[PDB]
């Protein structure tokens, strides 16, 4: 039951690394997976639906990532706090670059792709302002922008930066440079004049 | 002649105001434009083509006025000189917004958009390279980031940022909003820390 849906995510998974979603058809994911089509079919009304649940396991990654690292703060300076921060997603859609890469482009076509990429991109950014407020509560960062438009300049940053350096877009920053980047960008215009 | 080439240009700029280009048929744009269907073909050899020509006059209309800017420098402060550049792309992209929003759709699945897009991007991140070199080279801005790893990330915000407010995406910033947001996070990222 739940393996033959693993399997089937598995496989998708696999044949996304070397051709788009529109070059995988139905029976390519019922062969890797072991079963018949008719099969495939009790467990996904589609190839779409079964981007749709693998872009849902990343982002929950991703997320569920970021509220450990909320609970559980690192010791350390301002500059490495937005780092760690910043790495989750680093880290977990660098680790999962064919279906980024797939549930990007699906955007454009799929409302619920594009629904679940908008409620979770939401979510992190009403983190990242809320973060920042607290920064200037402390004193420690100065009120300059309205910390939730400034908030979603910088997520959005990061998804275009993000998925331009794991696609190898021209141009797009080194994957082994895009941190530092990243990094750079947001201290400094959280606590710059 | 040409006047039956604009006239088919005109009529897709407005029809792409209220569907995508998925919803607009050739017999469309030859209605609009006044021609039969075998003569939109003389023309142009599919919608997509009269897209990529759309597209093309929106991004040389933004590369000439910038290097108009470049060559008549503004006698102002550092942050003006930023917010006068990246107001080009404000208003010409924002003076186009459906063939803006078409263009950047069209990039996963048209080559030729997707060069086209990749070319400019080029052209204006070495550019804005330039301008932090020069700004260095001067004693006004530190030595942090690679200038052109820099000047890549803003680009990239600033494509994904201005087109998601045009687009009025959830979440985007206001587009009454975005060009004091950009330039603050510009300006505190080139000339800080
Ligand atoms: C320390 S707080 C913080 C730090 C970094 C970020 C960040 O990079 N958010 C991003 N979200 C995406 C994304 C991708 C696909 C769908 C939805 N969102 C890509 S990068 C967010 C919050
Ligand atoms: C003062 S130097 C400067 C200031 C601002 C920018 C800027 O916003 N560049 C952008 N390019 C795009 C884009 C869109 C479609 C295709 C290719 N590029 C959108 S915004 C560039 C240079």
């Amino acid at each position: 039951g739940d393996d033959r849906e693993l399997a089937i995510l598995a496989t998708a998974e696999n044949l996304l690394e070397d051709r788009p979603l529109a070059d995988i058809s139905v029976d390519d994911l019922a062969k890797g997976a072991g079963i018949s089509r008719p099969t495939f079919y009790f467990y996904f009304p589609s190839k779409e639906a079964v981007l749709l649940t693998l872009l849902d396991r990343v982002v929950n990654q991703a997320d569920m990532a970021l509220q450990t690292l909320a609970e559980n703060p690192a010791d350390t300076d301002r500059e490495n706090m937005w780092r760690t921060g910043i790495n989750v997603f680093f880290e977990t859609f660098g680790s999962h670059k064919a279906v980024t890469r797939a549930g990007q482009a699906a955007r454009a076509t799929s409302v619920e792709v594009a629904e679940l990429w908008s409620t979770f991109m939401q979510k992190w950014i009403a983190y990242t302002a809320a973060v920042i407020d607290a920064e200037r509560d402390r004193g420690a960062a100065p009120r300059t922008l309205p910390a939730h438009e400034l908030a979603t300049a910088l997520n959005l940053m990061n998804e275009r930066t993000l998925f331009a350096s794991f696609a190898g877009e021209q141009p797009s920053v080194p994957e082994a440079r895009v941190l530092d980047t990243l990094v750079h960008i947001w201290v400094t215009s959280i606590y710059g004049e």
